[PDB]
């Protein structure tokens, strides 16, 4: 497994837990509603080191950029800003957010040609499940 083989454009086909992260996390209700009725495409590229991840919905687009395995200040799309860690790592992306003494993980892998992104804060986990589109 390589971070090659998760680029491209994905649609969003599957979610589970995603209200009950976003609650653990103490988002409000204008961004929870929108969580829970955007769909969108997550559209992964690598440059060997430098990753990009755009989510892109009618309702909000955010998009960061990194070098895996370096620091850096991610504004995510409820308006945190985290300490983000970006690796690739035993065949999965991991993405590692500190903030005011929290933290959280998003994990990236293919699984069965999906693209399985799983979430988790103080064991409050979420699963979204993205089908590879053009
Ligand atoms: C603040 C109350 O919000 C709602 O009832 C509501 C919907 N329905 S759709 C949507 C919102 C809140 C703002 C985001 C989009
Ligand atoms: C963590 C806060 O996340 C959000 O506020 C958030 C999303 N988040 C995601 O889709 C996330 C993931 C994913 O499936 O790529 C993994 C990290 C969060 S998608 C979206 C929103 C809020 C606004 C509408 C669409
Ligand atoms: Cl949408």
């Amino acid at each position: 497994a390589t971070v090659q083989q998760l680029e491209g454009r994905w649609r969003l086909v599957d979610s589970k837990g995603f209200d009950e992260y976003m609650k653990e996390l103490g988002v409000g209700i204008a961004l929870r509603k929108m969580g829970a009725m955007a769909k969108p495409d997550c559209i992964i590229t690598c440059d060997g080191k430098n990753l990009t991840i755009k989510t892109e919905s009618t309702l909000k687009t955010t998009q960061f950029s990194c070098t895996l395995g370096e620091k850096f200040e991610e504004t995510t799309a409820d308006g945190r800003k985290t300490q983000t860690v970006c690796n690739f790592t035993d065949g999965a992306l991991v993405q590692h957010q500190e903030w005011d003494g929290k933290e959280s993980t998003i994990t990236r892998k293919l699984k069965d040609g999906k693209l399985v992104v799983e979430c988790v804060m103080n064991n409050v986990t979420c699963t979204r499940i993205y089908e590879k589109v053009e």
